[PDB]
């Protein structure tokens, strides 16, 4: 039980134990991830083994998403839907808990020797659910691409329409290949074209019609008008059987 710091990974080093040989990744604000962490029990969420500051991760040997897709295509439709189950499952549960994880993107998720998608650092997440009773968010936190539209222009706003958002943008990034703006702002050209559904652009061009419906209910600017993840679980493309 005398960790050996074989490489850094990203402050992150990969650790391996003598005695057994059990890859661990090692983590080198901070009080609420160890929190938080410590709640957490998913099969697609990274696990947290304990501390010492030093956090002991599961360490995935898989890589991340954004390594399995190929710039400007994106990945087979069958392996996007397969990762979109699995970044649904995660995130589910994750609210199932009042926990919101605030910066989902492809660097976040990561990947498995079986290549199950695994949620990755709670360094941004909050509770927004305590005593059954929820908590608007009025911090702003995360990456411009994947942030939703009412983080940027609201006072306070509701914690899990937020995921839903940035969870589409990375559907976009699975089948397009590229992200479809800079921010989600009137200022911004890109997302202006897509309010204004000119899907004859990229990246929507890309885009089979069934994922990009989905799309059309997921990227939808009015957090009470956008699709809930229950629904999601109903869509048609969700629900489509690919090989
Ligand atoms: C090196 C890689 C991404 C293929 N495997 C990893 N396993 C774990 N556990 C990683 C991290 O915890 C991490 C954290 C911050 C930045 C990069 C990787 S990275």
């Amino acid at each position: 039980e005398d960790w050996d710091l074989v490489q850094t990974l990203g402050e992150v080093q990969l650790a391996v134990n003598r005695v057994t040989e059990e890859a661990v990744a090692v983590k080198i604000n901070i009080k609420k991830e160890i929190c938080i962490n410590k709640m957490l029990n998913h099969e697609n969420v990274v696990k947290f083994y304990g501390h010492r500051q030093y956090l002991f991760l599961e360490y995935c040997s898989g890589g991340e998403l954004f390594d399995r897709i190929e710039p400007d295509i994106g990945m087979p439709e069958p392996d996007a839907q397969r990762f979109f189950h699995q970044l649904m499952a995660g995130v589910v549960y994750l609210h199932g808990i009042g926990i919101t994880h605030r910066d989902i993107k492809p660097e976040n998720l990561l990947l498995d020797e079986r290549d199950n998608l695994k949620i990755s650092d709670f360094g941004l997440a909050t509770v927004f659910r305590y005593n059954n009773r929820e908590r608007l968010l009025n911090k702003m936190c995360g990456t411009l691409p994947y942030v939703a539209p009412e983080l940027l222009k609201r006072r306070e706003f509701h914690a899990e329409p937020v995921d839903v958002w940035s969870c589409g943008i990375v559907l976009t990034a699975m089948l397009a290949g590229e992200l479809p703006w800079d921010q989600p702002s009137d200022s911004c050209q890109e997302y202006s074209d897509w309010k204004e559904k000119k899907t004859y652009l990229n990246p929507w061009k890309k885009i089979d019609s069934a994922p990009l419906a989905l799309l059309h209910k997921i990227l939808v600017e009015n957090p009470s008008a956008r699709i809930t993840i229950p629904d999601i679980k109903k869509d048609r493309w969700y629900n489509k059987p690919l090989k």
